[PDB]
């Protein structure tokens, strides 16, 4: 079926299927590498294949192509796209650096490309503290997620500027006390892992506040758990661990623009070598400066 086609054409194109946490499992079980967004951009930086299809978002294989010019990067469907990022825009950032002209701009790494060059450092969920808590500055220009940026105040106590003022991610937004509630009554005995995208209250009720990355390397803590992020993440932990349990917080916790990517479109994306995915080489040599550097940081 699809599979074998995909796994054929993948040969001939001398291609590498990177894929996140959030694909579907019948993709994840497809992909070379699997991952969260920091460590997808990590694994760009060693790529020796030639193409790379990106089971991801479009700003997400805009990072890849960014840090691979040379390289032909594919997302299966122009579709595939994040609502987060896609709530700042430049006039945000603009607006925030004149009123702080000295504080670092600090912005999730699969936000804009554009947005991205006029970041001083790149962050996601999974290095946010470790990185703002180095940058020389009490204040802080940071987006687009307002939830990470609460999270990042609390952990290094400085003054995280918003940017935009009411940006988030709707699936970790969704997450309610309620939610919390029901999932003590449903598995007493498992531990709650919550991802600081999540509101603070309910990061508050949190047995662990973690990214995915995180939630993976302090899996090994308990034998239960309850997991507050994109429901597909449950899948992907299962198949790490399979000893433990591991629960979603919400069966409706879904992605959209995650499952616009399918093993269809994956199989059309090899076939036809689309959608090439390009960045304008001025905006994407400033991207690159910050990405590189939250490498080096984290
Ligand atoms: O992997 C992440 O950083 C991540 C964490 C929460 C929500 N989305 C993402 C994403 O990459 O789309
Ligand atoms: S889960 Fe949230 S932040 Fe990640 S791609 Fe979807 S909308 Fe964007
Ligand atoms: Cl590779
Ligand atoms: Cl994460
Ligand atoms: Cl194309």
């Amino acid at each position: 079926d699809l599979v074998e086609e995909i796994l054929r054409l993948k040969e001939e194109r001398n291609a590498i299927i990177l894929a996140h946490n959030y694909q579907l499992p019948e993709v994840q079980d497809i992909a070379d590498f699997i991952g969260d967004s920091l460590e997808l951009a990590r694994r760009a930086t060693r790529v020796d294949a030639d193409v790379i299809v990106f089971a991801g978002v479009d700003f997400m294989a805009e990072t890849a192509k960014i840090l691979n010019p040379d390289k032909v990067v594919l997302i299966p469907s122009r579709e595939a796209t994040c609502a987060m990022a896609n709530m700042l825009k430049v006039e945000h950032i603009l607006e925030a650096k004149r009123k702080y002209p000295n504080a670092p701009v600090v912005l999730y790494v699969n936000s804009t490309a554009e947005a991205k060059a006029y970041a001083d450092v790149t962050v996601t969920s999974a290095n946010a503290v470790e990185v703002v808590k180095k940058l020389d500055s009490d204040v802080v220009i940071f987006g687009p997620d307002k939830n990470l940026a609460h999270y990042v105040a609390k952990m290094t106590g400085k003054k995280i500027i918003p940017v935009p003022s009411k940006g988030h991610c709707y699936v970790h937004q969704k997450f309610t006390l309620d939610d919390v509630e029901r999932a003590k009554k449903l598995h007493p005995n498992a531990k709650l892992m919550i991802h600081p995208e999540c509101i603070p209250e309910v990061q508050e009720k949190a047995d662990i506040i973690a990214s995915t990355g995180g939630m993976i390397k302090r899996a090994c803590e308990w034998d239960e758990w309850v997991v507050f992020t994109e429901r597909e993440m449950v899948y992907r932990l299962r198949k790490l661990y399979p000893q433990k349990k591991f629960y979603p917080a919400r069966e409706d916790a879904f992605c959209i623009g995650m499952k616009a990517i399918t093993l269809k479109n994956i199989y059309e994306s090899l076939k036809d070598m689309k959608y090439k995915v390009e960045v304008p080489e001025e905006i994407a040599r400033k991207a690159r400066k910050a990405i590189e550097r939250m490498l080096e940081m984290s």
